[PDB]
């Protein structure tokens, strides 16, 4: 249902240049998990119905940064600020969205397809729209799927997200990596996630929603059995969400 | 650009019966001002871009009470929900702009025209949608004009609506009323304006600013000088105000 826009070619080339800029950078700084944060964080504000918020660009706003959901972000604008400036004709919104294909590719992960062309929105959504790490299924079904659109297994293969980084209890006050690996992007997340609660790893109320749910659980024992699979779906949702309300909601 | 929805002749029944048992309720209660800035908070959270918020019944969520704009109107929702049980067949959101429309009746205000069928929808919109008595003309037309989608001579009618009531330390911070006679509707509230700060007389900075807009001032001017004209325009602005995103945006 896409019909993306029309970019010049400078524009095209400056999208390639950024793309291994932040290769670079991404993977020097050790901020790639970060960087997949801002990404999604920005992204999934969208709300179909009203076809509001979503990746245009208005996380680097502090009205947007000072949303409980978002500590720490900040961080991750001021990070790629120096670099974003190298690039005045993209978008922030298409460059921070890049940036999250990146992090995942320098990672290790699958390759995201991307597709310039986002513009910069004035305002900022009101906060409440992301998730809940403290609740579950249905309140994961009401985030991803009545307000973003998003599908039963995107929710799941999303959830993946956190085979790389850390919570800081400083930021969310959850604390710690979800994997022993938290810099390879791989399917140990679901692993993890199978096996139960291991010291020195983290499982949010989140992400123990996925295995008691009839639908999302399958998906788990999927991806936990087959990294090719959770790659493909993963690849397919992570396009989606850097997409919502772009060349057509 | 209208068109209201049928009721049934029962509903049209309790909406007679609840209007008459209103005015006694709102005339004995000396609570006419409180219900008119119900029924304005309740309606003016219309946003006509999104189709969100409105008069719909949402005022009486604990959530959107607790929005600082709206403090003190729990009380007026209290005050109102035993009249209320007496008329189960309404809609919560006709209820509201029904008691608003009595509060201006009943207080020697112009008959401000009343069409049934609100439907109560289940989710307050965001805070913040409300004005800001501290800002000028461009926040106003910001907000009746960019959001709740009303003239320039629609704010000046409607800020005349503080021709009744005061305003309370405790609540806004503001203390106080606008006018000699708060429980009657009249135009002083222009007249009192124009004559400057009076001793134990309101005068919020979002006021003054019809004072020193080309567009406002001469509405103002023509109201203080013609209480006629002013209440044609009144009902003209308070029905649409009542009718924001209802029977048609
Ligand atoms: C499914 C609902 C989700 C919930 C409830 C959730 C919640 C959280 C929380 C509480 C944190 C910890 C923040 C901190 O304390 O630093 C976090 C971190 C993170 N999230 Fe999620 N998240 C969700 C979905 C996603 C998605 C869809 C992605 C991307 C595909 C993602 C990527 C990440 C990453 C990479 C981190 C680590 C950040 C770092 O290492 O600094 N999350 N998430
Ligand atoms: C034009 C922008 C407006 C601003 C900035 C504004 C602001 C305020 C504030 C700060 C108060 C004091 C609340 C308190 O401390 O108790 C108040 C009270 C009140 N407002 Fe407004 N208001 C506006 C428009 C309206 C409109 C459109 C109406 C209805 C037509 C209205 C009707 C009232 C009434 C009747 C009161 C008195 C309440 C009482 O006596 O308890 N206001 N307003
Ligand atoms: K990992
Ligand atoms: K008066």
């Amino acid at each position: 249902g896409k019909s993306y826009p029309t970019v010049s070619a400078d524009y095209q080339k400056a999208v390639e240049k950024a793309k291994k800029k932040l290769r670079g950078f991404i993977a020097e700084k050790r901020c790639a998990p970060l960087m997949l944060r801002l990404a999604a964080c920005s992204a999934g504000t969208f709300d179909k119905g009203t076809k509001t918020g979503g990746p245009f660009g208005t996380i680097k706003h502090p009205a947007e940064l000072a949303h409980s959901a978002n500590n720490g972000l900040d961080i991750a604008v001021r990070l790629l600020e120096p670099l974003k400036a190298e690039f005045p004709i993209l978008s922030y919104a298409d460059f921070y969205q890049l940036a999250g294909v990146v992090a995942v590719e320098v990672t290790g992960g699958p390759e995201v397809p991307f597709h310039p062309g986002r513009e910069d929105k004035p305002e900022p959504p009101p906060e409440g729209r992301l998730p809940d790490a403290t609740k579950g299924s249905d309140h994961l079904r009401d985030v991803f799927g009545k307000a973003m659109g998003l599908t039963d297994q995107d929710i799941v293969a999303l959830s993946g997200g956190h085979t790389i980084g850390a919570a800081h209890k400083e930021r969310s006050g959850f604390e710690g990596p979800w994997t022993s690996n938290p810099l390879i992007f791989d399917n140990s997340y679901f692993t993890e996630l199978l096996s139960g609660e291991k010291e020195g790893l983290l499982q949010l109320p989140s992400d123990k929603a996925l295995l008691s749910d009839p639908v999302f659980r399958p998906l788990v024992d999927k991806y936990a059995a087959d990294e090719d699979a959770f790659f493909a779906d993963y690849a397919e949702a992570h396009q989606k969400l850097s997409e919502l309300g772009f060349a057509d909601a």
